[PDB]
């Protein structure tokens, strides 16, 4: 009608899904296909004469701007609506959108990357390539928080459908960020994973299990779909026949929709940045590199290694490797330090597998350096420590953290560097521990154990390696200095002279080798 033609000629303001929608394929009909004549000739009928009609044919349509100034005002819109929703929290099923908007921007996001690339393929000739980047200069920006927002959508979906409480629900958070197996960086992954009794096997397979081959294909509008007049409009269609077809599952209906959504905008990013003179190493590295880590994203994760690598390194010697063994030691000491909480759900195991990695990558010296700079920035060594004092837990974390320290100081021996001394020079931040928390982890090893139970061995070992760790200290060559030494002296002797007053003296004969030496 001449109010549609008036609404979106000189303008195109108060628009909405379905205006999108009708109006993505009513601009893409306009342009080659000769329907240009038809809207003119019917125009000339309900009273509007030629001379009108042609000016505002010709003045509505004049194209590749026209495609990317809506979609970045839709990208905008959408930006705005979902900005409301910030930090790292875990979003219920309800605030999901509706699938009308997701096909709305898939179809968004399908006709421009279509539009783009037949603009650059068309530009692959001439002299004069350079006039095409600075209509993508606001492109990137909008394009990588959609596609985090999008990944923090899945990611909730995923959760959310797992009555488990809250605070596991954290948990299983904090393991699943650190998962995948699609990337052969990581080895933890897949065995945090599938350690897990019951709840995220069955149904991540399950999950995991919806392919999503019943959309059309990578170029699949370039040759089974170039023969039609409008090649974009029949990719349209059928990707909007692809996501109306997911409607009749009944287990996991959203997963279909949401796994190519962000399929095609990590591949439309991928040519973007091949496309764009301009180019910004660290906001596309930082929301880049989650989604090769991510549990929740492994139908994806190879396409973001491969517009990764040729951008930032060949994947094997570059930096790149060292991002991600700093990614897996932020992890670590995230689920090490923030969840140790048995109720959490928590399995001894999955700590014991991660300290076990993060042993044998601290061996090596190119993940050392890594290490040493992470814990220097912000990671604590002594949260590690620290987690042992919860009643909670048995005593075989507790040895397996307390050889941890064994090691580390035995590889600080042998093998001197100033990743090492850095470390050693780390822990003298335990005199910025308050009493509380200090009095009652020693309390934890000092405390003789019932006579009864089977970890009576593993607490004469962790008091052997508890005093052999204290002669590590207590060297001069440590850097560790004589005020943590000091301080230790005096949250030591009290209790020690009240377990010598009320109590029968039990474990008291193996307690000078601690404080003596302390005192040496």
């Amino acid at each position: 009608s001449k109010t549609y033609i008036n609404q979106l000629s000189m303008n195109s303001p108060e628009m909405s899904e379905c205006d999108i929608l009708h109006t993505l394929r009513w601009s893409s009909r306009l342009r080659i296909s000769s329907y240009v004549n038809w809207i003119k000739d019917h125009l000339i009928k309900q009273g509007m004469k030629a001379e009108h009609a042609s000016s505002l044919l010709e003045l509505a349509s004049t194209s590749v701007k026209y495609d990317v100034e809506i979609v970045e005002e839709y990208f905008a819109r959408q930006i705005s609506s979902f900005c409301s929703i910030d930090c790292t929290t875990i979003l219920q099923l309800h605030e999901i959108p509706s699938l009308q908007s997701i096909y709305t921007l898939d179809a968004a996001i399908s006709k421009v990357q279509v539009s783009l690339d037949e603009h650059f393929s068309k530009m692959a000739a001439e002299t004069d390539p350079h006039k095409s980047s600075e209509i993508t200069k606001n492109l990137l920006p909008a394009t990588l928080q959609l596609i985090d927002t999008y990944a923090s959508f899945t990611r909730a979906y995923l959760l959310q459908n797992f009555k488990p409480s809250k605070e596991k629900l954290q948990g299983f958070a904090a393991v699943l960020a650190i998962g995948s197996s699609r990337c052969k960086a990581n080895t933890l992954g897949p065995t945090l994973v599938q350690n897990l009794p019951s709840s995220v096997q069955t149904v991540c397979e399950s999950w995991n299990n919806i392919n999503t081959n019943e959309f059309p294909n990578i170029g699949s509008w370039r040759n089974a779909f170039a023969n039609d007049t409008i090649p974009s409009e029949s990719y349209i269609s059928a990707v909007q026949a692809a996501h109306l077809g997911t409607l009749c599952s009944q287990s996991l209906p959203l997963a279909a929709s949401l796994k190519h959504t962000l399929l095609s905008l990590v591949r439309l990013t991928g040519d973007l940045i091949v496309w764009s003179d301009e180019m910004n190493p660290p906001q596309v590295i930082r929301t880049l590199l989650p989604l090769l880590l991510e549990s929740s994203t492994e139908s994806v994760a190879e396409i973001s290694s491969n517009s990764l690598e040729r951008i930032l390194g060949p994947a094997e010697s570059d930096e790149f490797l060292a991002r991600v063994y700093e990614k897996l030691i932020t992890g670590c000491y995230n689920i090490l330090a923030n969840h140790a909480d048995p109720n959490s759900g928590l399995d001894e195991s999955i700590l014991e597998e991660c300290l076990q990695y993060l042993e044998k990558q601290l061996e090596s010296s190119q993940a050392r350096k890594a290490m040493e700079e992470f814990f220097s920035d912000s990671g604590e060594l002594v949260q590690i420590m620290m987690a042992t004092a919860n009643e909670n837990l048995s005593a075989k974390f507790c040895n397996r953290v307390l050889k941890f320290f064994t090691k580390l100081f035995q590889l600080t021996e042998k093998s001197p560097n100033p990743s090492l001394l850095h470390l050693c020079g780390s822990l003298a931040q335990l005199a910025c521990v308050e009493p509380v928390r200090l009095q009652a982890w020693l309390t934890r090893m000092t405390t003789s154990p019932p006579k009864d139970s089977d970890q009576l061995d593993v607490i004469q070992e962790n008091r052997q390696l508890l005093q052999l760790l204290t002669t590590y200290i207590v060297r001069e060559n440590s850097q560790v200095g004589e005020g943590v030494c000091a301080v230790l002296l005096g949250t030591l002797t009290p209790m020690a002279t009240e377990m010598l007053a009320n109590g029968d003296g039990t474990g008291f004969p193996e307690l000078m080798v601690v404080m003596a030496t302390l005192a040496s």
